[PDB]
């Protein structure tokens, strides 16, 4: 169901989730005592640049806060911007995409 092709490694000391690769990896620290999850900086190498992984990172912490009922707020907003109006499913999360769609 939610087999990944990449292994997205979680670091919690880092806060950060690592792919299979761990030189692309995606950072977030929760905010207002945990209750917004801020998602910082999006990164992958030049083996995966396009190929949607970078913005699975970020998916990723999509995917532990949302599960957890916690908000987020995305740094990683290159992904937000394209990425969220492509799958609109973490508006609950956000703001909605890179910023807009909000106050």
């Amino acid at each position: 169901m939610a087999t990944e092709p990449p292994k997205i490694v979680w670091n919690e000391g880092k806060r950060r989730f690592e792919t299979e690769d761990h030189e692309a990896f995606i950072e977030y620290k929760m905010r207002n005592n945990g209750k917004v999850m801020d998602l910082v900086h999006t990164y992958v190498p030049s083996f995966k640049r396009g190929l949607g992984l970078a913005s699975h990172l970020c998916v990723a912490a999509f995917e532990h806060a949302s599960s957890h009922s916690i908000s987020i707020i995305p740094s990683c907003s290159y992904v937000s911007d394209t990425f969220l109006p492509r799958n609109p499913s973490w508006k609950p999360l956000i703001h909605s995409e890179v910023f807009k769609s909000s106050i």
